[PDB]
């Protein structure tokens, strides 16, 4: 059989494994789409005997399972009550009981190291308290700040974030922080004395982007600022002995292009070290895919002896595991042409459980030898699909751009192509721009290959995966060399793979990739069909309408509207609409507030004004993340409009 | 004793009079707001003994009453069924019965001359027929430029059908095909020919001529009377049926073109423009916030056929004129007022006029056409007009920077005493091809009642002053129009001692919002500004507004792919760095005439630059909120405007 | 502190224990009322380490838990889906999953001995199939005698089907046809045979024998094991599968027939009634208002197959005995208490008993089968029992008018110090073939708490005292049963000095409401009376009660077309002219056991004759209101009873 659009309904994404404290079993999450085309996620257990069994079952989403320090309770988050709350499932028998009842639910939580309580993140309006509980003429809205809406949740009310202690038995709640403008990552020390959390303590929170690590003495209730504006940080992790705190962070020297590095602080000594300051590699997961997108990645994990940290890193299309010792060495431990998107490390052994995806493998758990870098399959969560349907592999190649710069790309061949045949080529361009295509499972790409298209996808400069200079190169040069890198790849793929039909080329891409799709068709006539998605066409309006417009444009394109309007206009695809003579399908969602739908309307109207071939498809109620986590029926429709457009105009 | 915002809930708009065919009585409409803050409208009869009595009563809207040619039935439109439908009320006893049950309701109707049927306008999806009746996830695929309207939101592209409805049986029969768009329609006195305006262009959204089609009722054959020579509305057959009159123009000046009176003689295949040499716009261009949806009369032939009575807009007035076929034109109901409704007696030189003025909300008057003397027939705002003191609007003229004469009006706070001065608020109307004038304006009374002197003017671009004056703004946005307004502030300061020249505010909506934004970016004399349903960025406007694909070109001068720097130069956002006046930005979420992104861009740039500004966003409201939107929201908009000036001007 | 009406909301009823197969732990059920005054019930686990742990938690009812043969799964019934369905809970980790989705739910289930399937009982209309799933005018034509039930109103004639449900897939398969009725059922330990009790009579409503049918699970072939010899319940196969135990009788005394232990040997075609010569009623006849719907044990085989553990009702006690296949019957668990749930260890001489007594609501106990000594395992009412003073029930005996010995019990109000006297309330139990005794009774505590001495006795007609005593009421309603109760009142006054002989009240429900009505028409000794869900007219009862078409004949002695005057002579309404006791009449609108027309006739006749009476009608409740009905209505009913005695007794 061959991949169909409806196969996205069968996909199952295992993610987020965590060991029991005895290291003999692990809990993890399986996200699926059910018969009613709704998302569900449930907890599963990998057991010592190798059995993999489901432990939660309802028409809801369970997430973020963590074993208590004793191992007797699996804490987790679930939306089964109508909001996301913290529930408690016994590890040895019995159903889960609901622990928290916040009106606004729970975003995140940690266990206390003594297991008597958990620390949960909730949010409160100024008129609300932690005692307010979930309860499952007209007024204008007054806006007075720059950051007043988000793609994730629309109009904001400015609720403040609160970390609360929740007693494991009684459920009694007690605020630990004040009402914070924003709380990010948080973590309590192994001795239970200190709560570290990332906060926005700036006087103008919307326009200043440093983020401070704040330490809270639980007993004394006193807070000390560990960073005092030296950067921004995430994924905090205390060392086993409690004397060091690790964080992923950076100093914003290249704004959103800045490489994320491993920091280690010594709170008692007041000092910090950037362990990977001399390793030109971006820590974390920049990988672009449409499966596992919401999966909880692992931050840095200390080695049990406190000698260093296992970190994932994004290089050359791979997300792999490395060990950064405090003494200096940086060594690979789990390497290969794949996407490591979930990780649990054994409490004592040189062993790990890793969730790994590749172009021909949706995603599964593997036991990994930390010392020898080999793995053994634990799960086969997509067995029928992988046993029935042929997957196209993604073959990497490199090419030189117009200035000699080496670029990396990948090609997939239609698995129905017999020798001597040529397929039309679809170029996929990834968003960000500081993201990374690579060795992960991509249903859209499979669908295109199965529909008879060769698929090219590349990492033009501006991508992550190739170090600080490469990811930064696109800033201020939107539509310059980034655009040459992609067109060099088209030419390079044509010359390197004879199964490509040079006369039948298409291009598609979303967000930045949508900006670049629009840019392309206004600058070359080489393509017979183009599909732009969640795209940008006018940087001037983008700044004032996008939920991040008021800093993104400046950060990426180079300036604000009142600084250099004509530069913004010159880098706007709409400027080149007179040149556009390629049928252009414009896909956009009504509630996409990252790229406002006015971006799509402007381009569609100018093309229609000029008598050009174009069509605008508006997806209701969806946002920018539609293609990854939006309504599954609309994901099907989006894929069908893409494929039908190339079918009409490439075939 | 002085106007308040909540007084808008008290306002009653009497409108749309129509004589019974014997001339002895007349039916009209009264629109109001009930204690649930909801719009109702009901039918009323003026009965010659002088009595005015209510004839419909429920929690619904009755509209457009018309007596049958025999006078025994009053037809009207009502939404009481849940959609607007044609009902019939006996003229001498009994309640109304529903006549039409169309799934998509009725937009408009006319009586047949014999009274046995009525012609109704409905709309049908491609999958629908005239037989479908009213009855109580997939992406949207958009393939055309005109895919949404401020009035309806997203359009489904139903086509228009005119259907004959038998008066006794309600049986329906389609007369037209499924038209892309049907405007005015009228049936000839002999009942044989239906004339209607249609969009017969191959690219309907980008071509703005509209054709008069003549449809032989018996054969259904059609002839195109106009073949693209302009655009037309308000059809009216002569009494002998040999001539067809219409209001129209040839688009020579796009949206600024004067509307003129045309007469067609279908049998001779000739046409003539009867007001070609009269430099006055026919129709009603008046700006107000009361009587906004009141149906205007349309041209009325003299019984003998020697000419037509037409309303027309000039110098702040909407008056009634007689245009003789030979050329001469007389005012026949004139005065410093707004004639917003009209019926002419069947056999006499008498009329019923709905008339508003700055100190009179609006009432019906019996008018002798021989001399223009009036008798009041209604007093629909008696309580409010007896308790609340109204500020008059005093007209004046002044010269602009280049000498051109401009007309304006000043309002002084009624509670102001001899020596005292009040801060001035300048109001700027939208359009721009509209006309401030002598009409009741609740919002202007509220500003006066709040202790503000109120200046409002007709800068060039306004209607009311001839073809050159109304066209002058096109291609010169923020040029001489801005000068006219500033010259008005200066002249007002000079001429009127009660103005406190040290406290000036400015506010306006739509084009008036573009202009408020323009003003605070080009001068700092105002200590406060409120911009409403405004424009800040012409480049995004063209692509997002429901009419942006022609308005920017028609009015600013070009499309973004022709001259983007010219659009930018006239965009108020370009000048945001100069902006030092506290700017309250009012905008509605579902305004698609001026999309909310215009306000959002200006808000963000001002906040980025640390300037004083707030963004107030009205849910579910569209561009017409201040006139016909949710009354509670209308209250809130008025409060937000007055509060901003109170904060920064007092 | 002492008992209040609202304490019924705090009561928790532990019930229905079952051992895991390794005997180290037992699952049970706890029924409670939550803060919404709704009933909940959840699974709990007791383990041999002493821990008592709650295993389900949601806003619903879980019940009937049973470990699978290997003990890795706990099957149980839950209504959380909106219908009662079979759910599976992992025995050692993980949440429950729903196994069945019948549109009509599941009434009962058993495990396959090999653990791979379960057999569930569902019901189906004639147009339904087992494939129909839960999905969360017309005149009604009635053609049979049993056309409605107190439990479920008008019956739709759904037929019962036993279906095999695969554990893994949930794939279902009908095993039986559509049965007129299915009662007990059991799968033999080798998996080859399903035993179930069916109504196989040609006229099902009027013939009351019930057959044990044997069904070969492979072939679905069926055999009738009993062929009309009686009626049967509580089937249990011997460990080696050669014998089938049942609780049954041959109806020789109709509803008064003692229930006995039968043991069949299907292959030999033989049977023994092993308690035929033991004049004791097997099962639980106890009267109480707590634990009402708790699942009793049924007969349990000794692991070696040598005999059966049976509960029995005797002299106010529900106690445990052992019946050897070799003949002897010996006590096992004995005392002045109510054994209302029981599980016996799968291999050792130990049991888990749920035990109630007048001063203990109900808890679980480890019991030694060797000597009967017990250790407390739960304390589910600890706060309540720590805080409120319980009044004990002191038993006594007395002789009736003909010398027959009767057993009764008295309760002294806790707040009553030595020397002081209290008015007496006589409670009369229903049935009549039931048994007052040593069980917790919230209503009786509340009466004691409210300052009333409480007398409750077992007149002839009661169970607990042999075949002759329980049979004695039939054909003698209001005769010696009434004498027994009156003699109990005299005896209590004579023996218990704290009774104020001048202030006597009486109350009772169903049969005891008939008796209350009888009493007040035959004696004026009582100053207050409260009759509940009662009977006043045996003639109409026959035709309107859900069981009237046989109860009256069976109990009162004849049908209305046999001897109407006998029915009238025994109808309390016949004596209404004699009634001089203020009578509160309590009845529910949807009681179809005792229809509300019974209450209305007595009310009307008393009012016609000017007597003191009030009628209180409970909406939406049925006959079982006082035990399992709407908690708020249960409080209202207790409230009205106490208020009536407070008004006339104190
Ligand atoms: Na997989
Ligand atoms: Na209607
Ligand atoms: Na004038
Ligand atoms: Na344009
Ligand atoms: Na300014
Ligand atoms: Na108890
Ligand atoms: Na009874
Ligand atoms: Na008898
Ligand atoms: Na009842």
């Amino acid at each position: 059989l061959y991949f169909q659009g409806t196969d996205l309904l069968r996909l199952r994404s295992v993610r987020d494994p965590h060991y029991a404290p005895d290291g003999t079993r692990a809990v993890f999450v399986e996200k699926s789409i059910d018969e009613e085309k709704q998302y569900r996620s449930h907890l599963w257990i990998w057991a010592a005997d190798g059995s993999v069994r489901q432990w939660t079952f309802g028409r809801w989403r369970d997430m973020k399972p963590r074993f208590s320090p004793r191992g007797e309770i699996i804490a987790f988050l679930s939306d089964r009550s109508g909001r996301t709350q913290l529930w408690l499932l016994p590890a040895n028998g019995g159903e889960a009981r609901q622990l928290t009842f916040f009106k606004n639910g729970v975003r995140d939580y940690v266990w206390s190291p003594d297991g008597t309580f958990l620390i949960t993140l909730t949010t409160l309006g100024d008129d609300e308290t932690i005692e307010d509980r979930e309860e499952p003429d007209l007024k204008p809205r007054v806006v007075e700040r720059l950051y007043y809406k988000s793609d994730a949740s629309g109009f904001l009310d400015g609720k403040r974030a609160v970390l609360t202690r929740i007693d494991v038995l009684s459920g009694k709640s007690e605020a630990l922080t004040g009402r914070e403008e924003e709380i990010g990552s948080f973590a309590i020390s192994p001795n239970g004395r200190t709560l570290a959390f990332v906060a926005n303590r700036n006087e103008d929170p919307d326009t200043t982007f440093t983020r401070d690590i704040v330490l809270l003495d639980l007993e004394s209730k006193a807070e000390t600022n560990l960073t005092n504006g030296c950067g921004t940080f995430a994924s905090l992790a205390w060392s086993p002995d409690g004397t060091k705190l690790a964080a992923i962070g950076h100093d914003l020297a290249y704004l959103g292009a800045t490489l994320h590095r491993l920091y280690v602080f010594e709170p008692e000594r007041g000092t910090k070290r950037v362990l990977t300051a001399d390793w030109d590699v971006h820590l974390g997961d920049a990988m672009v895919g449409d499966t596992h997108a919401d999966a909880k990645g692992p931050g840095p994990i200390w080695a049990s002896d406190g000698s260093g940290l296992y970190v994932t890193a994004s290089e050359r299309g791979r997300v792999n595991l490395y060990f950064v010792s405090l003494a200096g060495p940086i060594v690979p431990v789990i390497e290969g042409n794949f996407h490591l998107y979930g990780l649990a490390i054994h409490p004592s052994e040189q062993q790990a459980i890793a969730a790994i995806s590749s172009p021909t493998s949706v995603g599964d758990l593997y036991a990994v030898s930390l010392a020898d870098g080999t793995k053994t399959r634990l799960t086969r969560a997509n067995e029928a699909l992988e046993n029935e349907v042929v997957f196209a592999d993604a073959e990497p190649f490199t090419y030189r751009s117009a200035d000699g710069l080496e670029i990396q790309g990948w090609i997939m061949k239609p698995p129905e192509l017999d020798e001597g045949e040529k397929a039309p080529l679809v170029v996929e361009i990834h968003g960000g721009p500081h993201a990374m295509y690579g060795f992960t499972f991509f249903h859209e790409l499979q669908l295109l290959a199965s529909s008879g298209y060769a698929v090219l996808f590349t990492n033009p400069r501006g991508s992550h995966g190739y170090g600080q200079s490469f990811v930064n190169a696109v800033r201020g040069d939107y539509g310059g060399m980034d655009y040459e890198d992609i067109m060099a790849g088209v030419d390079a793929a044509i010359s390197k793979f004879d199964f490509i039909d040079k006369e039948r080329l298409g291009v598609t891409g979303g967000s930045y990739g949508g900006f670049m799709t629009n840019w392309i068709v206004g600058h070359t006539d080489r393509f017979k069909a183009a599909v732009t998605q969640r795209s940008i066409s006018n940087w001037l309006s983008f700044s004032g309408v996008s939920d991040i417009g008021y800093f993104f444009t400046k950060w990426e394109v180079g300036c604000d509207v009142w600084e250099d309007a004509e530069r913004l206009w010159h880098h706007s695809p709409l400027k080149y609409v007179k040149h556009m003579r390629t049928p252009l399908l414009i896909l956009h969602s009504e509630r996409d507030y990252r790229c406002p739908i006015e971006q799509a309307e402007q381009l569609f109207v100018a093309l229609k004004q000029l008598g050009r071939e174009t069509k605008l498809v508006r997806f209701p109620d969806a946002n920018h993340d539609l293609s990854r986590t939006g309504n599954p029926a609309l994901r099907l429709e989006r894929l069908r409009h893409i494929v039908d457009w190339f079918d009409r105009y490439l075939k």
